[PDB]
């Protein structure tokens, strides 16, 4: 069960993150991608976050745990953002479209892409 | 655009070998893995397949024409058969594994997987 200012800020920052690296990547290699295909993207940064997020999890809790002081929202916000920036997501965009292998865009993947960030939903462990 | 008769012969040919290494692959990569994930991946080896078919068309029409005849539905069979063993799709089903990607199970997916082989729907280019 999680404290939403802090659960939120560590989305806003991770996902956002994600999507930098899709910027960048999109430079250089979306000459080709339709809209629906860009958009299937970063339905793939979303959804990431999705099946990682316990995982990721126990990693920002050791971490907020090692502070010796309380948590305040502050260092929710910097671990969510050293995610963002330490996850090496052109790999993956790599394989999807070398194998093309680009999800078809469902109705779905527009309802996670619709929502504002700090809402998209996750689960734990 | 390819007479339905071949054209099915290919993708009943094409599917089965798809779903044969999956069931192998399965048979070593499943208590690990909800039902809905065996079912995800079974639309990947059908979407694989309808996203690579021009790939398999220029390369048929080439070994069909070699024949020195006319093509029955045979010829078919066999080219079909080929295109669906001369491919390891376990690489494709770990890094889905491994990078914890298999596709969420979505609606249109099982519509897919409803639909016998012999309709999974490929349009023509």
């Amino acid at each position: 069960f999680l404290n939403k200012a802090f659960e939120v800020a560590l989305k806003v920052q991770i996902i956002a993150g994600f999507d930098r690296g899709l910027v960048k990547w999109l430079r250089v290699h979306g000459r080709t991608l339709s809209t629906v295909q860009k958009k299937a993207l970063y339905f793939v940064n979303r959804r990431y976050m999705q099946t990682h997020w316990a995982n990721y999890m126990l990693w920002i809790n050791k971490k907020i745990d090692a502070l010796g002081r309380t948590p305040v929202v502050g260092d929710y916000t910097r671990l969510g953002a050293e995610i963002g920036r330490r996850i090496d997501m052109a790999y993956f965009y790599d394989f999807l479209k070398d194998k093309n292998m680009i999800p078809k865009y469902l109705p779905y993947m527009e309802e996670i892409n619709r929502m504002r960030p700090a809402d998209v939903p996750v689960k734990y462990m």
